[PDB]
């Protein structure tokens, strides 16, 4: 029993790897027409020595989006999904 | 003014799959239902990037949840290169 | 306290190949290119099954002895290839 | 085709491909080597990204601080080395 599934044009949706960061160390917010993602952790030991990291990303949202409709989920594997 | 984003669960109750396919054009990606499984195949031949050439390929299968109709399966591609595959609970 | 000078170094690449085991990776020198080939058969993971394969080519610097190129796989699954 | 095979010395490799050479700083401080890198927001595939990290490594007991050198490959790998 074989069917092809057509791939449609979908809404705003991004995947970000953030496995190095705890939930409290990651902030996702809507500012204006951008979704911002800020992530930061202070010095921490890994296998090599000590490491501290920080990034800031911005994604432009599409026109017809209510900010209260933007959602986010963090998989156990540390992948952040953001949709709108 | 800055609005903190609502943090839903990773599980929406029904069949749901998200995959990053930013390296592939739509024609290089194939989604099908075969028996009780959803298959996803993606491949691109060698292309230039940062310091030489790269070619990539993967294949994934997921068992549809019990009682789900294959015809109800759908997929979409976000502008940001995220492939979503879903089926209505049924 | 002392500033260490960063000099122009020799050919060196790092390649995350953590999804593959040492047996599932081959490195070879073909003329003036170093090639990486990696492949794994379908195996289970979090949500279903996955198989993966990639092929990469890096251009070597002029006049390098193909015997002198070296590679190493760290415990973390990062592949280092160098041609000093 | 030629198939390449896969102590108290200091040797590290870091992927710093995202940073200009003047955004990367390597210092010897006491018995530690420190690396700092930072770049401002720049466009990415679908938005903007800024990144920063700080790493500290412990020099092995039989290694002299003043001996530490560093190099950047054409492919964006920073190597930091020292001999006993």
């Amino acid at each position: 029993p074989v069917a092809q599934v057509p791939t449609d044009p979908g809404h705003f949706s991004v995947l970000l790897d953030v496995k190095h960061f705890s939930p409290e160390e990651i902030a996702v917010k809507v500012v204006g027409e951008h979704v911002e993602v800020h992530a930061r952790h202070a010095a921490r030991p890994d296998e090599h020595g000590f490491v501290a990291r920080e990034f800031h990303r911005r994604y432009r949202l599409p026109p017809g989006v209510d900010p209260a409709a933007v959602t986010s989920a963090l998989s156990p594997e540390g992948v952040l999904s953001i949709q709108a």
